[PDB]
């Protein structure tokens, strides 16, 4: 009861709120692969693999339910 | 110089042409990462790995004049 009350003082000290399931991590993953062509060099390759790294995170999420990850993954980067 | 008038004959054979040095393989390697967007199932990590298969022989032409190789590949695909 008092975490969720020491949740509820983490929106109220700071106005913004953001939706949880991994449907932050796919926004990212998108904006990545769009500014990574920018910086070109050698660098390139480590922002990429950067995007896959945070994708990579919702995989732990799904296959912790008893789901099938890599479809479940697929449909949502797809939607 | 048999061989020499051996290669000719296929060209006459069908009158068509197209540049060496791996001009062709970065053209296809364009045409495949736009084509599999379209078949959308797990098919598509076969293709993607095709289109890696093809640029991944211009690697040998190059590591084998003395050249580094990755650069002077990422400078192909750019231009």
């Amino acid at each position: 009861l008092r975490d969720a009350l020491g949740t509820v003082a983490d929106v109220i000290r700071d106005g913004r709120a953001v939706a949880g399931g991994g449907a932050v991590e796919i926004e990212i993953a998108k904006r990545l692969r769009k500014y990574a062509p920018q910086v070109g060099g050698k660098e390139q390759l480590a922002i990429e693999a950067y995007a896959n790294a945070i994708e990579g995170l919702i995989m732990i999420l799904a296959e912790n339910a008893g789901l099938d990850p890599i479809d479940k993954l697929m449909q949502l980067r797809s939607l």
